[PDB]
C-alpha cells in the first residue's frame, strides 16, 4: 500500500459522525460525550483533501463549540512520514455551522472553501503503526520548529491516532506563554467512535 | 455616603469563598456544567487594590482546576465615572498556586511574590452600582472590542461580571475570532456561581 492509499484511509477514518460516549461513561470525571461530524469540503491542486470537521456537546449538536478545516495528504518522498494532517481555523465559521447536514447549494462551495481557510493551527505527520500495535496510524505535532519561529504567545499541540473501524483519538491542547495549559482535556485524547 | 473604596470591599467580599454553578447546571444541563469556584484574598495593595486568587474547576475534579487567575479589585480612579475596577491577570507558574486557598498563608506564595510574579493582563471591567429595582448590586462588562486573546483561533475575549446579594456572582468569559464568532466559553449566558 502506498502513501496515497494511506492518506485515503486516514481521510476516510476522519469522516462521518462520531461520539465519545463510551469514553464518557468509562471516565466521566475527565471526559464528556462529544459529537464529531465531518465530511469533505474541497480538494486542493496538489491532491490534498480538505475536510470540514466540527465538534459539539452531545446535548447541543447544532451548536458546535469547535469548527475546523483539515487537510490530509501523503507525505512527500523526501519526508519519512506517511500522511500529513494539518488543521486550520475558518474565516467566518458561522457560514459553516452544520455544513455536513446542509445541501451543497446552500453551503460554501469548494472554491469558496479554499479561500475560507484561516490560520494554520497544527500539522501532524502520521506514521503507519507496526503490526500488533493497537493503532493504524499515530502522530503528534512536531516538538521542534525552525529557529526563531515561536512568537512567544499561546500555542497549541495535537496528538492524533487512527484506529480500526473509523475510531479517532484526538488530543488538542492549548498553552499560554509560560507553558501553562489553558484549554483542552488534561488527561489524554478524546476517543471518537462511529455512531 | 458610600465611597468607591467601600464599594470595592463589597465586591471583593462577594467574590471570595467557595461557589458552584450546580443549581444552574441542574436546571439547564444542555448548556451549563457544574463548576466549582474557589477564591480567597492573596494580597492587599498600597494603592488599595485587594488581590484575590480565583480558580475554577469541574465539580468532579476539584483538585485539577482548568483556570487560575489573580483578580485586582480597586475603587475606580477619580478620572473615570465608575465605582469599582476589577482586573484579571494570568499567573506565571500556575502549578505553584494549585489549591492556594486551602494552604496556609506562610506555606504558600507570599503577597510580595504574588504581585511580583503577576502574569499578563487579561481583562478589566468597570462595575457600576446598580439602581434600586435591579437584581444585581454591581454590574459591568469589558468595553466593546474586549481585550486580545489567542485561544483556539480567537483574537479577543470579553468578560461580563455581576455581583448579586448574598455572594452570588455571575461571570461570563468568552473568546471570539477576528470575525466575531465565539470560540471558547459558554454560549448562552453567564455562569451563575452561588455559595454552597
Amino acid at each position: 500500500t502506498t502513501r496515497r492509499d494511506h492518506a485515503r484511509v486516514v481521510s476516510r477514518s476522519l469522516t462521518g459522525e462520531k461520539f465519545t460516549r463510551e469514553q464518557a461513561s468509562r471516565d466521566p470525571d475527565n471526559y464528556f460525550n462529544i459529537r464529531m461530524l465531518s465530511c469533505p469540503a474541497a480538494e486542493m491542486v496538489d491532491g490534498s483533501e480538505v475536510l470540514y470537521l466540527e465538534q459539539a456537546f452531545w446535548r447541543t449538536p447544532q451548536k458546535p463549540f469547535r469548527q475546523r478545516l483539515y487537510m490530509v495528504k501523503p507525505c512527500p518522498k523526501e519526508l519519512k512520514c506517511d500522511v500529513e494532517v494539518s488543521s486550520y481555523a475558518i474565516r467566518d465559521a458561522e457560514e459553516y455551522k452544520n455544513f455536513c447536514d446542509r445541501p451543497k447549494d446552500q453551503r460554501p462551495l469548494p472554491e469558496e472553501v479554499i479561500g475560507d481557510i484561516g490560520e494554520h493551527l497544527t500539522t501532524i505527520h502520521l506514521n503507519c503503526c507496526d503490526r500488533g500495535k493497537r493503532c493504524l496510524y499515530e502522530g503528534s505535532t512536531s516538538p521542534g520548529g525552525f529557529p526563531n519561529s515561536w512568537n512567544g504567545a499561546s500555542y497549541c499541540t495535537s496528538d492524533l491516532a487512527v484506529l480500526k473501524n473509523n475510531e479517532i483519538h484526538l488530543w488538542d491542547r492549548g498553552f499560554d506563554e509560560n507553558r501553562n495549559q489553558v484549554w483542552g482535556p488534561k488527561e489524554g485524547p478524546y476517543e471518537f467512535k462511529p455512531a
